[PDB]
Parts: structure tokens; C-alpha cells; sequence
């Protein structure tokens, strides 16, 4: 059972290089727009207390230096969204894909196209970590790369990064510029809150392996929700609502297990160990697939 | 530390539905030829018993229904080559991108674009397993989608799906039509063989570690190669040649770590296991990044 990105073609066609001064970093191309990260109009001494209002007013048009593949693409105007700059550009991407903007919710999964200085490179599949960071060294280097969803044909843009935290987790902002979490977009000190297991992916998960014939884990025994919150919360998982577990009831219906059965499932587990055995051939149980996720590999 | 596909655009341009009859799968256009696992000249019935060069011999140009999205190509010529029809069309594709068609070994990795019916629907990296085969679900029913790899500009096909086996693991040819493995392209008895670990792999995913900063796990003890292989086959692991050690030069000169050093950490982590350490935020030893894949992402 494997991570999957979306196809990252109407994406590509996206991504150019914005540079100004000595800095460079990738940007997003829709229609005649450029967006970025604002904190490219900044030397690494402005980067640890810079007033981006001024900088910005300060900065003529041509001080941008936008590039898609070789080709330089005039800047005409500069605004600042949030933590975004939106450069308007004298040409419209003939490539721009059908897209919108969403902004996402912790435990969600999204594609990563990782760029430098605007040549994709790889793209990945990632979760939001509970605590609004997204795991993996995969983005260093690569601010201004994009994390998307796609829907049949449109493009759902919902990340875009801004940061390295001190642990090595990255920060970020949806594509109206308002960061994930509570991070701010400068050098200064910031730190990751502590995170937890996405419970109600790893619930996903084990409906995965029921669909692809793994039932042995199955509950030997009966749980509440409560008795469920107290045993998960010892092992760093986070507390399951009413409402995640009715995200749950389309798994639930097309299995015929009942998603309280599959809690009881997953407290067993927690407490009595896999011993050796696997799930979906994995010997871990895995966090980073949504419900939708199942559904849609199912 | 993220397993990444490579963007899948070039690709993406590529991919049609080729029809005959009631059978449709995937196929790759390229130029004004079409490539797709031959068995879409089959009945169910042909399947367990086909002559391909008399059902092939015997078929008119005009059977075969091939569509780039709703825009049928008309088939002007077709042969076989071993397990792959050639199709010419009368168009050549304006997305055929720079290419090569390259033949892999096992251990090594590449990315598989799964379609459906044409339509690509999410990108995968995944590695060659020592038995030919590849694993996870996620081919299940995309035949004919390829595997590649993007050096640069250039893109190099090297995988081509045809068929799951009685365990639920993939099996196909190169762009030459010639399978990987001992397998055959009709509905018969065929097993994988047992499978092994990539231990050139696992080797190269504990150089990562180490250029993460992951130290914990280094050498206690010396050990020599053939003692090493002693260890490492009772683990279910693959031995390693000179020549493999050879491969991990590179590794070992960015990290100082010499090779047979690396071959005693993992001698010892696998007798003496992790105690649940994790290394790379994993608590299980990775064997689908080569060392290729490694340098690459580091």
C-alpha cells in the first residue's frame, strides 16, 4: 500500500524563479501573477527584524528579477498579501491550469512539487502534523515550492514554504499567505509545539488493510469512544471527536466494520503489539493517509 | 528522510487509452509510435492460451481504438516487439519528450505514473525487488503505465506494467517488450520467487542517516566482508559483492565512513537490533533508496 503524489504536470508550468538582490527562491505563476514568499525582498540582515512594508514600498518594479526557464519575465506591479508577495507580470503563464486556492486542516495530505530556483525536482506526499509543521528534509532549499491537491482537473493549491523550524520540520503558508501554526516570517526564534499521531489516519489505514485483506488484527474486544481516548492519548495519539469518527462512516460502510470496532481494533494494538506481524506488510502503523485517501487507492 | 517520485509532466503527454474489442489499457505515445503490453489483443478466453503472432497477423489496423483524451489516433501499422505492440499512428505527439529506453537491475529504483483507462492519477517511486517483481497495490488494474526515470532533461523509460501474480505483486518488460523476471504475458500458474533485502540499499538509507546527523548507530566492532554475509543471509538479506561496495564509494568518501564500517553498524543493528531508536525518525531499516537515490537527494 503505497504514497501516492498527484500527476505534478499542471503544476510544473507553474513554477519560475524569483530573485531579488543576492536572494533567490521559487515562485508560483497563474494568470499574469507570480507569488512567493515576501521574505526574498530581504538581506540576511533584514531577515531578523525586517519591516516588510517599507522594504516593499521601497522596491521598484524592476529590482524583480522573475525567470521562467531562461526567459525573463517583466515585473509591472508588486503587492504584498499577508506573507505572500503577488508580483504582477507583462504575461499570462499559457500554461496556467484550472486551480483554486483552499487552505487545509491539520491531518490532511497534500503533494509537494520540490523545486530549485524554479526546475522541479521531486514531488512527494505529505500529512499537516497535528502541530502545523510537515516532516521530512525534502524542502530544504527549496522556499516557494507548493503543496497541492487535485480534483479530477483542478488544481488545489493549500501550501506554500516559507521555513526550516530549528528541528528540521518545515513552516509554512496557504496561498493567501497566512502561515500554518504560529510561525512568523523571520530569522528569530521559533520553535515546533510537541506533535501526536493523526489517530483517525491511522484508523484510515487499518480500513486500507481490511479492504486489501488483513483482518487478523481485528477486535477480539468491545470499547467506548471514552475508554478509547484514555488508552490512545497514553501512546502520544490524539483524542478521536465525534465528528472524526463520523468522517469515518463511508470506510465504515463499505467494510461492514463499525468505526468503534476499529477503535477497539487500534486500542488492542497499541496495547498488545503487532509480535512480529505486519499490517499491509508494514510492521508500523502508518499516520499519513487521510480517509479520503483510502477511498480514492481503494 | 522522503522516498520522491520525479515529476511527472513529461510523461503525462504521453499517456493514451489503446482499445481492442472489450479490453482497453494504458499506452505510451512517443513520436508517431504507440507502445502497450500486447495482451489487449485478448479475449479472457485467448488469455490462458494466446498466439499472439497469428491473432496480431490477423488483425486490421482499424480494430484498434487509441485515444490521446477524447481524440482518437488512427492506427496506420502495427507489429509486435517480444511482449509490446509497436502502433504507428497518423499523428506524432507534440509532448513527445527527450528519451531513452533503458533496461534496470534489481535493487535499482524508478518512478510508476499510474493511469487509469489513459488518465494519470498519481505518481510512485518504487524499487526493482531482487525477485523482479515490484511490490504495492497501486498497479492494480493500469496496465501499461510506465516506470521512468528523469535524468535532467531526458527522460528514461525502463518499466512497463503487464500483470499482477497470484500473491498481488507486479510484474512487466522494459520498452524492448522483455520481461523482468522469468514471467510470461498470458493468464497461467507463475509465482515470484522468495524475495530478499537490498542490502546495498539498506547500506546507502544508513549513509543518509549519518549526512542527517544520525551518528548512535556506528561501529562498535570491525568486521570483514565474508562475516558479514554470514550474518546478512540469515536476515533474510541479499550478499554483497565487491563490486557493491565499490558502488557505496562515493557515500563513504562525502562521510568518512568506510564501506566494510558501514556493513558492521548494520551486522550490529540487525543482532542487536534498535531497541526502539529510531534512525531517520524510522524504528525499520528502508531498502527502496539506492545510493544513486541518496547522493541525489542529499
Amino acid at each position: 500500500f503505497r504514497k501516492m503524489a498527484f500527476p505534478s504536470g499542471k503544476v510544473e508550468g507553474c513554477m519560475v524563479q524569483v530573485t531579488c538582490g543576492t536572494t533567490t527562491l521559487n515562485g508560483l505563476w497563474l494568470d499574469d501573477t507570480v507569488y512567493c514568499p515576501r521574505h526574498v525582498i530581504c538581506t540576511a540582515e533584514d531577515m531578523l527584524n525586517p519591516n516588510y512594508e517599507d522594504l516593499l514600498i521601497r522596491k521598484s518594479n524592476h529590482s524583480f528579477l522573475v525567470q521562467a526557464g531562461n526567459v525573463q519575465l517583466r515585473v509591472i506591479g508588486h503587492s504584498m498579501q499577508n506573507c505572500l508577495l503577488r508580483l504582477k507580470v507583462d504575461t499570462s503563464n499559457p500554461k496556467t491550469p484550472k486551480y483554486k486556492f483552499v487552505r487545509i486542516q491539520p491531518g490532511q495530505t497534500f503533494s509537494v512539487l520540490a523545486c530549485y530556483n524554479g526546475s522541479p525536482s521531486g514531488v512527494y506526499q505529505c500529512a499537516m502534523r497535528p502541530n502545523h509543521t510537515i516532516k521530512g528534509s525534502f524542502l530544504n532549499g527549496s522556499c516557494g515550492s507548493v503543496g497541492f491537491n487535485i480534483d479530477y482537473d483542478c488544481v488545489s493549491f493549500c501550501y506554500m514554504h516559507h521555513m526550516e523550524l530549528p528541528t528540521g520540520v518545515h513552516a509554512g503558508t496557504d496561498l493567501e499567505g497566512k502561515f500554518y501554526g504560529p510561525f512568523v516570517d523571520r530569522q528569530t526564534a521559533q520553535a515546533a509545539g510537541t506533535d501526536t499521531t493523526i489517530t483517525l489516519n491511522v484508523l484510515a489505514w487499518l480500513y486500507a488493510a481490511v479492504i486489501n485483506g488483513d483482518r487478523w488484527f481485528l477486535n477480539r474486544f468491545t470499547t467506548t469512544l471514552n475508554d478509547f481516548n484514555l488508552v490512545a492519548m497514553k501512546y502520544n495519539y490524539e483524542p478521536l471527536t465525534q465528528d472524526h469518527v463520523d468522517i469515518l462512516g463511508p470506510l465504515s460502510a463499505q467494510t461492514g466494520i463499525a468505526v468503534l470496532d476499529m477503535c477497539a481494533a487500534l486500542k488492542e494494538l497499541l496495547q498488545n503489539g503487532m509480535n512480529g506481524r505486519t499490517i499491509l506488510g508494514s510492521t508500523i502503523l502508518e499516520d499519513e493517509f487521510t480517509p479520503f485517501d483510502v477511498v480514492r487507492q481503494c
